[PDB]
């Protein structure tokens, strides 16, 4: 009479880790089991099976979605407001997230988005962080007059860049209520060339145009190879997410990373964005309602969340955690965390994002900025209605 459960990750880069601190809690508690199940297109994958009352036991779900909100509020997931291990949860972390007051998603880690950058060559090259976009454009002009390559970019991949154009209306009309009152909360067809602020986002996005600022071939080039050539030296930049550190630290670098925040118009303008990155929320319908509790508590034990922490790196919000020196890789993008200045992803208020990664990536591999402005506001107008 042992009983399996599904847990349902959507984190790939940290799946070894994951299946490991797995195996022993099926290692302490013999009667139960956990599959693990990471499938390409989870994010649709899982859209599927909810509609179709197949939800698994436990959802590796990012908790400031559109599907987590809708879903929360047509039950399909169980209410851990009242629940014990989630006083382990501090910043009331939890409670950002939550639906009608009520939570419905454990958020362990918080993620945070933007740029790497390898520390020892820009040691070498007399070049240092920038604080504003003139400077972050002089960057990138600098690194490619001295023979090497600014940017690693994985021109297949176009959500890579989410956090980025996100960050450039993000910094361009002050922050992130502001940003979406600009694309989402106006009139329909608002958003047009001319604008201020569409002229700034396409400065802050027009540095990825810089001549030479790419990567030989990288309008097919993925995540994986984006984050080997990080790795290797042979690109000197990736802007992309606390979540790759992982990936990054496998290939073994011969070389010290630092990141940065992706700066605004003046010194002191910069920002980060993200939202609950490990988070976990329980079907309502699960057949085994207590092992799923089980599962996610275990999680919330500061020396098992010490094991993931170790591997991963993004900052955590459990009690109990030793967290890491400012000598960190993720000091520099993470040191704003849980501060006014970590703006949660804008989509939240969004009906998608697909879209606006193309638009975003399409921009970058075309330099057209009618088609862009256009692209927006074909995004934006189904959801003004
Ligand atoms: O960056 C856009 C993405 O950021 C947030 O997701 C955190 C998540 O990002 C990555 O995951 C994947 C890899 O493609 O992206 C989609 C989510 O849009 C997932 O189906 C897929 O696993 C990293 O790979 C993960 O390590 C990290 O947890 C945000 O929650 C998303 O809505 C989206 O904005
Ligand atoms: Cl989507």
């Amino acid at each position: 009479s042992t009983v399996t459960i599904e847990y349902f990750n959507q984190k790939k880069e940290m799946t070894k880790t994951l299946e490991e601190i797995t195996r022993d809690f099926e290692k302490e508690n013999p009667k139960i089991k956990v599959k693990v199940v990471n499938v390409p297109n989870a994010g649709e994958v899982l859209k599927t099976r909810v509609l179709a009352g197949d939800v698994p036991d436990v959802v590796n779900i990012y908790p400031q979605s559109i599907e987590l909100q809708e879903w929360a509020k047509a039950g399909v997931f169980e209410d851990l407001s009242n629940k014990d291990y989630l006083k382990r949860v501090k910043n009331g972390y939890a409670e950002k997230y939550a639906v009608n007051e009520k939570v419905y998603n454990v958020p362990f880690t918080a993620n945070a988005y933007g740029i790497y950058y390898n520390k020892d060559k820009f040691e070498e090259l007399g070049l240092k962080v920038p604080e504003t976009w003139d400077e972050f454009e002089q960057l990138v002009k600098d690194i490619v007059a001295k023979g090497q390559t600014p940017f690693g970019i994985a021109g297949a991949d176009a959500w890579t860049l989410n956090g980025y154009n996100q960050l450039a209306f993000a910094t361009a009309t002050g922050g992130g209520k502001e940003a979406n009152q600009y694309l989402r909360y106006s009139q329909p067809n608002a958003i047009k060339l001319s604008d201020p602020i569409m002229k700034d986002d396409i400065k802050v996005m027009d540095i990825l145009r810089i001549n030479g600022s790419k990567q030989k071939n990288w309008e097919g080039a993925g995540y994986t190879d984006v984050i080997g050539a990080f790795a290797r030296g042979d690109v000197l930049m990736t802007p992309n997410g606390s979540w790759a550190i992982t990936a990054i630290n496998e290939q073994k670098p011969n070389f010290k990373i630092g990141t940065f925040m992706i700066p605004g118009k003046e010194k002191g303008q910069s920002l980060t964005v993200g939202a609950g990155d490990l988070a976990w929320s329980i079907s309502a319908t699960t057949k085994h309602p207590k092992e799923a509790n089980a599962f996610v508590e275990y999680m919330t034990r500061p020396e098992v969340m010490q094991k993931y922490y170790d591997v991963d790196g993004s900052p955590t919000a459990i009690e109990g955690v030793k967290q890491a020196g400012e000598d960190s890789p993720l000091a520099g993008m993470t040191e704003y965390a849980f501060t006014d200045r970590h703006l949660v992803w804008l989509q939240q208020y969004w009906t998608s994002e697909a879209d606006f990664h193309t638009l975003t990536m399409n921009y970058v591999l075309t330099g057209d900025k009618q088609g862009m402005v256009n692209d927006l506001n074909a995004f934006f107008n189904p959801m003004k209605m």
